[PDB]
Order: structure tokens, then C-alpha cells, then sequence
């Protein structure tokens, strides 16, 4: 469910460890129940997240790009099309606050999510 959702400040809070240390970064932040929480974060995105995500379920993890800045959604094969719907429409409430990045989302329903991405 995303309608009346609640944001976190840590998911955001991500970005001063991100954007002023010009480290780039992925976290990977869980939206249910009408929260918005990260389950975790990682330094080492790209190669960090093919080892460290056997996710399973669908989460939503932004990670910044030189090119472009996607915000990822692995679907869940496992799972119904109900909490995948609750992601993909919270997701606007995070990229509208916390950066002028893109409004652009990256889907993955191949192994894209945990696959060499870089």
C-alpha cells in the first residue's frame, strides 16, 4: 500500500554520506505498510550488491550513476504484483525530496538486479 506513506530521514540522510564525499553509493530500502526504511547500505554498490543481494523478495534501492542516477526495483518472481505496486508508487515520494536525480526507475525482472551492472 503507498498511499499515506511515511519517509524515513535516513534514507535520505544517505545522501550526505553520498553526494558530499563524491563516493557513490547504493542503499536499499524496504516500502510496506506505509514506511519508508532502508533494511540496508552498502559501499561497494556495483560489486557489493551482486554478492549481497539473494534479495528474493522486491526491495527498492537507488544507486547513483556519472551518466544517470535509477532508482532500482528488482520484481519479486516469488512474490504477487501487490507489494511490487507499493515500491514503484512510494518511490516518487523519495526521488521528489531527496536529489535532483533522475525520475527515471530502473525494473528488473531478469537477474539484472544482482548482475554486473559495473
Amino acid at each position: 500500500m503507498a498511499s499515506g506513506m511515511g519517509v524515513d530521514e535516513n534514507c535520505v540522510a544517505r545522501f550526505n554520506e553520498l553526494k558530499i564525499r563524491k563516493t557513490v553509493k547504493w542503499i536499499v530500502f524496504k516500502i510496506e505498510n506505509t514506511k519508508i526504511v532502508v533494511e540496508k547500505d552498502g559501499k561497494g554498490n556495483a560489486d557489493e550488491f551482486r554478492g549481497a543481494l539473494p534479495a528474493n523478495d522486491c526491495r527498492f534501492g537507488v544507486y547513483d550513476c556519472g551518466n544517470k542516477i535509477q532508482f532500482v526495483l528488482w520484481c519479486p518472481d516469488n512474490a504477487p504484483v501487490k507489494p511490487r505496486m507499493t515500491y514503484a508508487s512510494s518511490k516518487d515520494a523519495l526521488l521528489k525530496k531527496l536529489d535532483g536525480a533522475t525520475a527515471v526507475a530502473l525494473e528488473a525482472h531478469e537477474m539484472g538486479d544482482l548482475a554486473p551492472l559495473a
